[PDB]
């Protein structure tokens, strides 16, 4: 496709719904705040809406290379703060995916340019868990790192002043760490689910151990 | 709730695997996206559905109010990776009328940390105060939404990432669009640039023509 | 070279310990800085020497061209810590004429990554194009240096950190200064603000008076 | 002192040099590029110029809370890139100091607000070396972390695309990790000195081991 093609597809697409199912735009026209914040990868192999079967506007979304939650990235932190303190989302999902180009670039470490800086946050994880990854079959390491990464980001998110404050105020917010593959688009729960400053630390330590023992 | 999502995903997967056991094979066939879509976290209408693109055809970045801040490494990293590594041919910055981020910037309510990010939009509101001034107070937010996309397109074109990509002769086109929720119809703000010179020319006329419509 | 530095440090330390064995005790007496100095990495003349302040009396931040970007967490963290934790009474943003960062922004040479950071200064150059235009092309860089400090002061005052500090009644004053290398004499750009309202008023008159001098 | 006091001190200070030693401003008037980039802490207990006995303008400087070099902080990365690629500094010094309020806030972890996000990068180090720090007398841990921090930043700096590129191009640049105390203002070399992509990795591993064995 080319630009004129997308514009044509939209023109036709819109013309239908506006005559066929006008109700579609009526539902969107409703000021219904999203209940979920989806933090995923720019690769966007399978759109979050399609993966979860959710209607348009039910998901507040943020995407960056390799779905990271860097302690000091004000882009993601701002998305999170608006979602939590203003939209008051009930759930936050950090979703990674096996085969992610970002994660792979972090390991193979080619000289890609500017992006390698952002990817060093993933290499820190690669090293941090060098014992767990080394005690594994080579062709399983990238998929494992992919899970470790999501788990580390969930942890980072829980430690952010935004979440600590939300939880201290007693606000009900739950963060999840998910992952999926393009061979079945089936979501796998990495069970690092946190609902407060306590369950966050335990579920994290437990999430990691599981992989370390299984 | 959450449980529902995992269920929808389970069924959806099963259903597709049965109806089209190739659907996922198609995705498996590693296909590099040809487009980079920079939109708002509000994501009122998925980019895939607006453009009629299938999964994987779009590399995507979303932040509040679809900004391209000169010094935001998050967005810049997505752009550099898409341009230098994926070699996308097109970059689309798309805004949407009624955007909460845009409205929050004008009304200026005390929302917390997010207000710092929104100050970049307030800069635009004040930058175009005359143009917006001589205009019905009602149409101002929608115009600011358009001005914002146009300004972010301008920023994107001025980034060292785009300036060096164009300098080495790489073919990359950046676009500025916007759509409304009442019809989901995309509007080309006409600031499409293929190099440094047209970026300047399109921005100039882009703003100038608004002061005519 | 490096070796020289360690030697100078060795001797300097010895010499002080012998002349004033209390000098270091003085520093030891944990004293919270009352001022935050935001200057340029060029650091032509140390802040301590310009102001006649002794070590530890200044909490400091330096970046290229002394910017306070709305969304730069580096500078914002230094500001929040100094304001909410150290409780500094004054914040000074100081620029200097002949600044390489400021000049690089106007001349626009291809310097690499740093050009993205400098785009914030180019925004200011274009923002005040009329004022700078009706002016000798020779005095433009120096004026841009002043405009830049004034704009960064404005940004600092609009940050949620300063807005919430002032809202809770905390006493914090922000200043905008500049000095030249030919005399190291500080010039108050007169954009001193103690709250939200005066920040706006001082900025307005600050720019307006320049269009008079 | 108050604002009017600083302005007065400057007025008097300037009036002297301009009549006493006009040569001072003549030397500055010379377009002599700095040969060193100093990355230190905002605390600035003892000014870098005074610590090294260097004249004004001989040091390009950057300061942030706890002298960090975050993989993705474009503020510091931009200072570094300008210094290395434009000024062509020969040496880069990351200097920490014992007693640093930032490092201490990272450990004690009080609820300071926004700043705690930036400090999580130091807590990652605290945990990373939990074995080395735990096998130590409590009242020695903060000073140790202070060194570990500087060492980790030097490492981060060496891994940045800016340094990797400079070294690949064959440009001569050396990065050092220093530290000092306010009891004597004496600079201590943490010997993690890197001059290329090779010495960087070894000196790092060695720098850490030393503390781990001594
Ligand atoms: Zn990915
Ligand atoms: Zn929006
Ligand atoms: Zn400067
Ligand atoms: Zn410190």
């Amino acid at each position: 496709k080319d630009i004129d093609t997308l514009i044509s597809n939209n023109a036709l697409w819109s013309k239908m719904l506006v005559e066929e199912d006008p109700g579609f735009f009526e539902k969107l026209a409703q000021a219904q705040k999203p209940r979920f914040l989806w933090i995923g990868c720019s690769d966007s192999r399978v759109p979050a809406e399609r993966l979860t079967g959710l209607e348009p506007g039910e998901l507040f979304v943020h995407r960056n290379v390799a779905n990271l939650v860097i302690h000091t990235d004000l882009n993601c932190l701002s998305v999170v703060q608006y979602a939590v303190d203003v939209l008051e989302v009930e759930h936050i999902i950090i979703c990674g995916h096996y085969g992610c180009g970002g994660v792979q670039a972090a390991v193979e470490n080619p000289e890609l340019g500017l992006i390698n800086n952002w990817l060093l946050h993933i290499r820190d994880i690669w090293f941090k868990h060098s014992s767990l990854l080394g005690e594994m079959p080579q062709e399983r390491r990238l998929d494992t790192l992919c899970e470790l990464n999501v788990m580390e980001q969930v942890y980072n998110l829980g430690h952010s002043t935004i979440m600590q404050s939300a939880w201290k105020r007693g606000q009900k917010v739950t963060i999840h760490g998910w992952a999926y593959g393009i061979h079945d688009g089936l979501l796998r729960d990495l069970d690092v689910t946190a609902t407060n400053r306590e369950t966050l630390e335990q579920r994290y330590r437990h999430g990691i151990s599981n992989l370390k023992l299984k």
